[PDB]
């Protein structure tokens, strides 16, 4: 069978993730790469009326406090659906045509802009830290993350708080909010570590009484404390003796499970443009291909990308 | 490896789904047979407060004209996100022991309804009582998970006004009794059930999708003609493609369910004979390993104790 190579560019905003995967896009031959972009017309049009100006509008209400913090945890609950959804169904219609994880070029790149995790985790665990969701909210996206297909290759982005605080205080809807940018960034650095926990065999049931007061594919078990994990410890989460109530204690099962098949790489985006380009190219040598499930599965996927590129890209 | 018999007890609420079901879970042995109940504490405290009695007072807000429509959507659609959650954890933690389908089971495992209730029915409802945008009934529906050997559900017929006599009679925590609510819950099960049969006998939305403008049901009587709703709709008609990637996605996972019907209008102990029967024709599987038994034994009584009433 043909092999695929899927390529997930996912991390904070701001940080020049679209511009590099264009660029990488620019390289290949038309049909042996394809973009999966960002689907804004999706937030600003098709699933509701400008999605991310509601949400930066809510925060910044909440900071206010012109609103309470359950009035904004609906909205952002509710906004967090409408994002997540273009990425839902392209994985639950990518999900049968991939095959085992298989080495020779693959007859097929697809690379996407974020991965259903973006959307069912990390944004909302963020949003969790910024006060405007509820770590019940959180972990029920958790519970709805799909299944890991194979070869699910996330590339994260470094880049020093300083330059990214530049690069977004210059360059949808949104607000230049610092906590926010501080929340999400942590978030993505925890999503990393707890990956490379995961991978070292780390057991979170087993080191859970070690909480109390980044990259993957290298170095050494992190901490507990250091991963996504660390979130959880929430008042609202525990039963009067302590302990993690079990509907809660199950959502991080899931997010282990979820998480610990993943292939994650860390790319530097502290460099021009054709640099993280350059980068993210030789990074690619190490990431994971699959197999196709059909003859037909290559052109199939590649009709969806563009469908999808089509009506929802800019 | 042992077998397993999953039995999902559906349908609208108010017919008497609970009663009937704990029946029947003590006829059988202590564990030959599990009951996973409904998760009354974590929709009224774990989750969230009161998640029952927030829905119904902003459906009746939004009937009051006190709220507008995209208030009380963001609320339903919030509210059903935390309605779900016990039920799709559930599905996960379960998935990795399922098996291949498969002489009496090891162990049946009874759960009071089936993750599409929340991420398919009521939201679906909703949307019929102008409270949830479409777009959010099918990010529900890509949500679904996928649907395992051996998904046997159980769903109810039971006449309106009989309905609407038991109803009356059990009120949950929060719930008001709201006559449009039930007829329009009534009508998405009776869909999901045509449904089901339409896409079993071969049917293809993408081929009838023309008729909904102009042997099995007709697509006009299944689930798909609700999604012919305008918001999903380009300016020349055409549904927007992400969605009909959602409906593709319904189509898939609910081809593979198997229905029961169960006929409530009997007494209690009837009903619990009636599901009794049902059994016979409903799809057993292998599990994965040799500790998966006594694990979902653990998962069943642990959610029971933890989120039952
Ligand atoms: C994916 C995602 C985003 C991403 C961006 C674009 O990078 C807009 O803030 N923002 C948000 O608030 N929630 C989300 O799920
Ligand atoms: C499952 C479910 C219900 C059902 C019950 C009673 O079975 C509680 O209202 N009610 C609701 O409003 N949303 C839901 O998802």
């Amino acid at each position: 069978m043909p092999t695929l190579l899927r390529v997930y560019i996912d991390g904070p905003h701001g940080m020049g993730k679209t511009t590099t995967t264009q660029l990488l896009v620019a390289l290949g031959s038309r049909d042996d790469i394809v973009y999966v972009p960002e689907p804004m017309t999706y937030w600003r049009v098709l699933g509701a009326s400008e999605t991310i100006a509601n949400i930066y509008t809510t925060q910044h209400r909440l900071d206010q406090g012109e609103i309470s913090a359950g009035d904004a945890a609906v909205v952002m609950t509710s906004a967090q659906i409408t994002m997540g959804m273009p990425y839902a169904v392209t994985d639950a219609v990518l999900a049968p045509h991939i095959g085992g994880e298989a080495a020779p070029p693959p007859a097929l790149t697809l690379i996407f802009d974020r991965h259903p995790i973006a959307a069912l985790l990390c944004y909302p665990a963020a949003r969790y830290l910024m006060g405007s969701m509820t770590p019940q909210a959180v972990l029920a996206f958790v519970a709805l993350i799909p299944p890991t297909l194979p070869g699910t290759n996330i590339v994260l982005g470094a880049l020093p708080e300083d330059r990214h605080i530049d690069r977004l205080a210059k360059r949808p809807g949104e607000r230049l909010d610092l906590a926010m940018l501080a929340a999400i960034r942590r978030v993505y650095g925890l999503l990393a570590n707890t990956v490379r926990y995961l991978q070292c065999g780390g057991s979170w049931r087993e080191d859970w009484g070690q909480l109390s007061g980044p990259q993957s594919n290298a170095g050494p078990r992190p901490h507990i404390g250091d991963t996504l994990f660390t979130l959880f410890r929430a008042p609202e989460l525990l039963a009067p003796n302590g302990d993690l109530y079990n509907v809660f204690a199950w959502a991080l099962d899931v997010l282990a499970k979820r998480l610990r098949s993943m292939h994650v790489f860390i790319l530097d985006y502290d460099q021009s443009p054709a640099g993280c380009r350059d980068a993210l190219l030789q990074l690619t040598s190490g990431m994971v291909q699959t197999h196709v499930t059909t003859p037909g599965s290559i052109p199939t996927i590649c009709d969806l990308a563009r469908t999808f590129a089509r009506e929802m890209g800019e």
